[PDB]
């Protein structure tokens, strides 16, 4: 599977309530913003960290963003997920 295909497959599980916490998501966003490649701009990172919007809505929007942005971005997401949510990372069905 390509990483894009994996992400499409894993999206319903990843976005299920309880799977990722706000703290995990926040750290994933930082991982995708602060380094190289930069997957998320500062403005995008702030949007996805916005405390006023429900976490699930922000996550679904993040998944859509990564899927449209291509293979490299999806690969970086999986690395960020390994770093900040290893238990979940290990349980994903595309594994």
């Amino acid at each position: 599977q390509t990483y894009c295909d994996r992400l499409v497959q894993d999206t319903p599980m990843l976005t299920g309530h309880g799977r990722l916490s706000e703290q995990q998501v926040d750290r994933i966003i930082l991982q995708l913003n602060r380094y190289y490649p930069q997957i998320l701009t500062n403005k995008e990172a702030e949007k996805f960290r916005n405390p006023k919007a429900s976490l699930r809505v922000r996550l679904c929007d993040l998944m859509s963003h990564l899927q449209r942005s291509g293979e490299r971005d999806c690969q970086e997401f999986y690395r960020a997920l390994y770093i900040h949510a290893q238990p979940l990372h290990s349980r994903l069905p595309s594994r």
